[PDB]
């Protein structure tokens, strides 16, 4: 439309972006580390129940 | 307000429903996997207690 | 005039409030979930350990 | 070179900054509290695998 309009739509695409890419990034890793301790807890409990 | 007065406006409040939309996923993922966990861990530990 | 340095520095200082306070909540729910993690671990181990 | 470009550049530098620094510390708190919990199941276990 203008030149304000415009300008202001640029600022919030790019970070926008950088709070997409930071996003992604968290949610990674909590997933990351969620399915290690899910693996790591089954693992143990599993040798635990073997060991009478 | 004035014109660059309401764009001020736009520019944060369009940027905040991102960052709260994003902060929310994150909140909710926290919370699954931290509600899983517990259920896992609750499950395991009565699995263990009835083979003594 | 100033306006626009001052318009720029109010969306600075606007959306800074708004990402500190999404990160202190996601800060505060991640340290309570591994708090509580933990509190359930150590009781549960220590009824596993009292039951030979 | 203009005006309100330079403007655009400053505050979307300036919040990534901010942005960076609370994903940084979020990135490490999430690492560090998942670090401590797997240590934490792993030194349980070893303790109730040492208890017949
Ligand atoms: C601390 C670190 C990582 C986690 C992942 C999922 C749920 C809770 C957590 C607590
Ligand atoms: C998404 C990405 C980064 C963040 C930093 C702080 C608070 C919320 C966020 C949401």
């Amino acid at each position: 439309g203008s030149i304000i309009n415009e300008t202001a739509d640029d600022i919030v695409y790019r970070l926008t972006v950088i709070i997409d890419d930071r996003y992604e990034s968290l949610k990674n890793l909590i997933t990351l580390r969620a399915d290690r301790l899910e693996m790591i807890i089954n693992d143990n409990v599993s040798t635990i129940l073997a060991s009478i």
